[PDB]
């Protein structure tokens, strides 16, 4: 009955994952039929787009425009549409992440030094990723996800949610750095590619738009589970909380004529960036020069790292999204979701388009957007394939809707990314126990991990996860940021060796409960 | 036992009000001995000062600097110190208001037209106010305050609290009007008396500082009756909520070097503004020219209006402050508080210094600052004379502490005035019933005015007060703003004639309850 279990046959998991979810494919399509879903499409679109614009820029400037915005938008769309209509957990938002950006930057520096064609080099990384995932799905290597306890999920879920907030602020800090509050400004300033000199009222209006969008979003979330207005209208106005928050603040910026703000820049059309270097289809043997033999066999060793990055990235997100406390009746297919994400990424490499992973904050936010509330607890979750599809489609059609996106500020969306960061710490027992460090022992939740276990022991456990978070934060900040998945895997030994010595088995049953 | 009752003897109320409160004068002084009180002194100081700076400016520019900041600061201090050590309800904050400003502007225009000495003219207004209050206190004319039902108190309390918020925003709107968000600015701009041309980052930083101070104050108020940190520390950090909110935001502005913000401007020393025209002591018969006879008898007719303005201003504030739902054990003396406020104002006129009234928002905020909370409901109220004294003293010594006040922005204090406006709508059944218009009939407080009385009837009553508010708002906006007290008195006939026809006696007992 459980999804994580080793079957005798080869490709046994993939078969059982299909026969589980595909009978509900009609019901899935019809689960989209509600206003929450439309509000979820509109919300998660900007959550899906803005990274594909941001990382698209970061790839472009870094990798001499071999991978850019045009490539990443098309990649995120095609892989998003395929995964929405096939993937066993459609709530998983397939997009490009920080850990993947770091690899492309690292692999480019490696290709640049040795004297190799980068875009061609990636094709052979992809060829191994097609072999390595099919090898794992054959023997059901996703059975290792069984041993990823709440411990590892909570640390990852919290680490990523904290980093996502630190990301959102550093963008705002960069505006104040580029556009400082000076006494005097250069009045005649070009903004052809971007403001050259500092501008007046740009950094503060950015701070205003961010603070405003975050406020409206958080106050309309409060309004949803309030007791004001009819229950029919209240939930509709609440579900369209972020859509209204963006609409208000985009119009606030629209009526401000003279003062400048940074807005969503998309490509002219659907052209590969730097057409002089590469086309659409990347020739494995080489575009210009003869790509050598030793790399075509030694493309496994980078692909092995890329696999671990995506595998730990995607499958831990699947546990967090398809958690028993979240009312997920349809199910979750770990073998099939791994096959598509990594498989399509390997095929995407052939077209010089970035491989993607199930992004945690985007996926959790997508589930949280489609989760209902009553009385408070979860009744069901609106689990469809159309929200996953429409988001991917709109990210594909993003360039054709440049005139609409051109009027939307970034400072507005930074308010929404702050919301996505705050909101993602909802059902995280770790974060809940960080709050209980500051609460005195009189005011506690009255739940097994505080009642069964002593306050001294509970804070010691909570204390180790802070030590564990602190290590993982240092690992990212240091040059070895691609090793963070291997340091996150090392949290499982900790739970299954070190803690059982220091702690009793009765307490870990409650502290690190498989289900709340 | 009740304070509002007509005794046989002359000056009967004044005697009974003294014999009530003065036995607790030792206990009053010792009721100051707590951290809430220090936090209340610091909070209400800026609430007391900034109007005496603002109206001080408005008097100065209007009345050719005959009344100014120097006059109003000294007047607010001396009358504040005397009232703190004598006044039967020390929580009443004696200061200058909008209605009094409008009269001084109107009386100056009258004096200017006819050809009379204004500052001399006020002395004879004051001479009548000394006679007219002592005549009222003799016959116990404060017995008319008995008939001011919750109806009239709630409308006034809400009208004044709404106007105080509209006041706070219009100041912020004036900054954006004077310092607009333009593409280009004049770089070389003098600020000798004040910024001549528009400045960059002034209006938005003002909006930031206001939004920030309001946020910190409202979040530290939430923290006070939260369940985080020790109960000993939590209430102390909470009680010093506004002091911390100002300290944070004043330091935020301090570390911003180059960009300009408007700060608390106080006089050079203790010198009367426009010394050429007037001295300290105003000669009744005239300073320069012969002040005529007809005015010395016809100074009653303006003084009669000034009396009604202060009498309705002060005594309705006394009902709101000394309300039965607020745990006021010490008592409240309506006859003695009327005598001091109007009497000292009449004596203050002799020194060319403005007469004052018990200001509603400042008084309510002062009581709310000294009110404790448990579990939520009120246990007791820290009712002392030292908070009233220290505020008055600090407003007196404000000019000697110019270097401290010079670094404090106005935009910061606008955040605190927004807090004072929001916070003042706490125990107002009217405002509570405005919220119940938007709530559906399932989610209601379960209290006599919603349970005994039907929702149709309850919203009709709530509806009349909105019609009543709308009239009182139009009355202020129109030139006849000094008639608003007489239109507020007209709400008592409404309750005792019109409503008893349209409504049943059983419903008014609950809707318009003397006590909750
Ligand atoms: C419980 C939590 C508490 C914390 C809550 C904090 C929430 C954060 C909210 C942030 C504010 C969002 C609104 C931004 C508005 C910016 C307006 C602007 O820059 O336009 C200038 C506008 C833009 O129009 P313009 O540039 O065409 O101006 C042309 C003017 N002439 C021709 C004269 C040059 O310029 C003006 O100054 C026009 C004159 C009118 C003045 C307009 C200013 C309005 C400001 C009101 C703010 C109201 C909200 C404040 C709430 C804060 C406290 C809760
Ligand atoms: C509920 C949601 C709504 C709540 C709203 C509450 C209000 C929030 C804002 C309050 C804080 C205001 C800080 C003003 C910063 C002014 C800029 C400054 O320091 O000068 C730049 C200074 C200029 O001053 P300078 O001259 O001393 O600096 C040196 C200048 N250079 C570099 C050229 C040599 O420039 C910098 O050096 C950049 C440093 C980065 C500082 C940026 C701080 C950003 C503030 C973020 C606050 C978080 C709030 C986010 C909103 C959501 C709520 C969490
Ligand atoms: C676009 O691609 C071209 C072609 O590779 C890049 O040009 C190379 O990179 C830099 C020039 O910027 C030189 O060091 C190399 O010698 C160039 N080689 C070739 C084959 O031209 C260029 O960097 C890319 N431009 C961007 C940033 O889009
Ligand atoms: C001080 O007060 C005097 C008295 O009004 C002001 O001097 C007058 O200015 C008005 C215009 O506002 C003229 O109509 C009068 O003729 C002036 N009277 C005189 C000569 O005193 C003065 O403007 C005020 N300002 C100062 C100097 O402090
Ligand atoms: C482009 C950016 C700035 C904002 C875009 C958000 C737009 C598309 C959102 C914001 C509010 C939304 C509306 C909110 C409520 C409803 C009622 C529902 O019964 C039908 C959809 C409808 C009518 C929504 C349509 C989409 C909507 C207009
Ligand atoms: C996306 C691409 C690159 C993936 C390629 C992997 C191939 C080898 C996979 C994908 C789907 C798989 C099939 C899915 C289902 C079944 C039914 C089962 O009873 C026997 C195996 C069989 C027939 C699988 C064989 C292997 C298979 C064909
Ligand atoms: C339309 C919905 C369903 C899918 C969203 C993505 C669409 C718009 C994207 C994905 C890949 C894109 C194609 C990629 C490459 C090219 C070659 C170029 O020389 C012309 C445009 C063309 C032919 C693009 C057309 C639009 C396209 C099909
Ligand atoms: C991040 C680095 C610098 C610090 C490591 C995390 C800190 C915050 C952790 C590590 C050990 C923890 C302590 C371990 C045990 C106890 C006893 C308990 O009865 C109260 C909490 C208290 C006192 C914990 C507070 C938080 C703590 C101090
Ligand atoms: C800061 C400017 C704007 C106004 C002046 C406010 C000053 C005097 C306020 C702000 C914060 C206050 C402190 C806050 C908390 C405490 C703890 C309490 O157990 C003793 C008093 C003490 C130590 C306060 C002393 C006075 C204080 C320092
Ligand atoms: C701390 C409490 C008791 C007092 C607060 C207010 C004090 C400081 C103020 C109120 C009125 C003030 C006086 C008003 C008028 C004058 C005349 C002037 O030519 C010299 C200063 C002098 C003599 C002032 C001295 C200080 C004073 C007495
Ligand atoms: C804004 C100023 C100028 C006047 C407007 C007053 C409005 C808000 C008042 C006046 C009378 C009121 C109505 C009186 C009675 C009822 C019946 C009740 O079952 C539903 C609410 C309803 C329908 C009220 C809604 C609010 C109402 C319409």
């Amino acid at each position: 009955d459980d999804p994580l279990q080793q079957t005798g046959q080869l490709f046994g998991g993939l078969v059982r994952d299909i026969r589980r979810r595909y009978p509900y494919y009609l019901s899935d399509i019809t689960d989209a039929f509600s206003p929450q879903v439309l509000a979820a499409v509109i919300f998660i679109y900007f959550a899906a787009l803005s990274p594909a614009i941001t990382f698209g820029g970061l790839l472009g400037e870094k990798t001499r425009n071999q991978m850019g915005v045009s490539e990443l938008l098309i990649s995120t769309a095609v892989q998003g549409i395929l995964f929405a209509l096939l993937g066993a957990q459609p709530l998983l938002v397939v997009g490009f992440s920080g850990p993947l950006l770091v690899f492309e930057e690292a692999f480019f520096s490696f290709c640049e030094t040795n004297g190799l064609e980068y875009i061609v080099g990636r094709v052979w990384i992809g060829f191994w990723l097609i072999l390595l995932v099919v090898l794992v799905v054959a023997f059901e290597g996703s059975f290792l996800v069984r041993f990823i306890s709440r411990y590892t999920q909570e640390i990852f879920s919290f680490l990523i949610s904290l980093i996502f907030i630190y990301e959102t602020f550093s963008k705002l800090i960069k505006i104040f750095q580029d556009h400082p509050l000076q006494k005097t400004y250069n009045y005649n300033v070009l903004m052809v590619p971007k403001p050259q000199g500092p501008l007046p009222n740009t950094a503060l209006l950015s701070l205003v738009l961010m603070a405003g969008t975050f406020f409206f979003a958080m106050m309309l979330r409060k309004f949803k589970n309030s007791s004001y207005f009819p229950g029919k209208l209240r939930r509709v106005i609440g579900d369209f909380g972020v859509p209204i928050s963006i609409l208000i603040m985009v119009l606030v910026d629209f009526f401000i004529q003279d003062t400048y703000t940074q807005k969503l820049s998309v490509p002219d059309g659907f052209k590969v960036s730097n057409s002089s270097a590469r086309g659409w289809v990347i020739h494995p043997l080489g575009l210009r020069s003869e790509f050598p033999i030793w790399m075509m066999f030694a493309s496994a060793l980078p692909a092995l790292l890329v696999f671990i990055l995506i595998f730990l990235e995607s499958q831990i997100t699947t546990l967090i999204v398809s958690k028993p406390e979240r009312k997920m009746v349809k199910g979750s297919g770990f073998h099939l979701d791994l096959l598509l994400v990594v498989g399509m990424g390997g095929v995407a490499a052939l077209f010089g388009m970035p491989w993607l992973s199930a992004t945690t904050v985007r996926s959790v936010t997508h589930a949280n957007a489609l989760t209902v509330m009553g009385k408070a607890q979860i009744q069901e979750v609106k689990e469809q394939r159309i929200s996953g599809l429409l988001v991917a489609v709109l990210v594909g059609l993003s360039i054709l809707m440049e005139p609409i996106l051109s009027r939307i500020p970034l400072a507005v969306l930074f308010g929404i990314f702050l919301y996505m960061g705050v909101t993602s710490l909802s059902g995280i027992q770790l974060f809940d126990r960080i709050l209980l460090l500051f609460k005195p022992p009189k005011y506690h939740p009255d739940v097994p991990y505080v009642k069964r276990v002593k306050t001294w022991r509970m804070h010691l456990f909570t204390g180790i996860q802070i030590i564990c978070l602190a290590v993982l934060w240092v690992v990212k900040s240091t040059p070895a940021s691609l090793a963070l998945p291997f340091v996150l895997i090392l949290t499982v030994p900790l739970r299954r060796v070190l803690l059982p010595l220091i702690f009793r088995n009765v307490e870990l049953q409650c502290l690190d409960a498989d289900d709340a």
